RNA sequence: GACCCUGUUGAGCUUGACUCUAGUUUGACAUUGUGAAAAGACAUAGGAGGUGUAGAAUAGGUGGGAGCUUCGGCGCCAGUGAAAUACCACUACUCCUAUUGUUUUUUUACUUAUUCAAUGUGAAGACAUUGUCAGGUGGGGAGUUCCUUUAGUCCCUCGAAAUUUGAGGCUAGAGGAGAAAAGUUACCACA
């Protein structure tokens, strides 16, 4: 890709779609992905996630599995503490447990509750994308789940096309395409080869 | 009456080497041309589409998305569902049309491929016949003396489904002089 052309693509919109529309929104801009003759039904699928340390995402919904030692700063940092009883009560009700996989698209959990939460009631909800990365041992909440979050997973399904929703209005072009080629470039490097079988690729925003 | 054994017979079970090959057989390709008429798949540019169950409802699929404005209807939230509908972005198949093009197959037509007859030219026909590779079987001919199970590293390939499997691969135990016949049975018949 050319950055000139991605230059006067993020002009197009960022100096004039917006110009179009002036829409209230938490504005965000998705780049999207179709490729021209790798049959997804065969070996070698992809599946890889982005380190993104901007987070254009910021319109956020985490939740926590933790352990001991986390009530009180989650507390500190207004997120919801989960525990044993908690999750056994999520244990007993199977529906509710989706509702708040709803409310809460992303999760973060701990070693002993990812190790302990695969009994029942981890494969029975499964089929929803939820895969937790577990926490380190350093125990620092603190920002943890920002690098965490905004973590594109380029997951390949049945359908050969896909999109990723990256850059707001809020920050800068020069943050902004660096982060859109970086994860393009992350995108190449997972691909079975070279750039050149990408067919079409879109960076038009959300109107 | 009944029990044991022997011989012949019947019924049943097992064995009867390996390597090439005759024969037989499957598939692909080649001689080998000219046309015409149809069919399939490739080339675009378009058009139309998605009804298992439950869901108000005909849910291609994926993505962001909490609010969308012809400014009144919608969202969201509730349901119901693997999947949820407002907003707007992408490519994925199915069914049709057109020309600014490629191939492959079928039928038909004609001889130049090819086949048959003769000597000091005629008939059939792109089918036969023939040839090259990949293989299957080989109780026949010639020569010489592969699969299955077990335990292991979770070490490698192929196939499948996506969040796991099947088949092979490795280590070393166990099964399978040779087309003349051989072994065997609490069985049958005769003696």
């Amino acid at each position: 890709i050319t950055v000139a052309g991605v230059r006067q693509n993020v002009a197009e919109l960022l100096d004039y779609s917006n110009n179009v529309k002036k829409r209230n929104f938490l504005e965000t801009v998705e780049l999207q992905i179709g490729l021209k003759n790798y049959d997804p039904q065969r070996d070698k699928r992809f599946s890889g996630t982005v380190k993104l340390p901007t987070v254009p995402r910021p319109n956020m919904s985490i939740c926590i599995l933790g352990d001991q030692h986390d009530i009180d700063r989650a507390k500190h940092g207004g997120i919801d503490a989960m525990s044993a009883d908690d999750l056994k009560k999520l244990n007993k009700n199977k529906k509710l447990i989706k509702k708040l996989a709803r409310k809460y698209d992303a999760f973060i959990a701990s070693e002993s509750l990812i190790k302990q939460i695969p009994r029942l009631l981890g494969p029975g909800l499964s089929k929803a994308g939820k895969f937790p990365t577990p926490v380190s041992h350093s125990d620092d909440l603190s920002a943890k789940v920002n690098e965490v979050k905004s973590t594109v997973k380029f997951q390949l399904k049945k359908v050969l096309c896909m999109g990723v929703a990256v850059g707001n209005v809020g920050m800068t072009q020069e943050q902004l395409v660096a982060n859109i080629m970086l994860a393009i470039n992350y995108l190449v490097s997972l691909l079975k080869k070279g750039w050149q079988n990408v067919g079409s690729l879109t960076i038009k925003a959300t109107m």
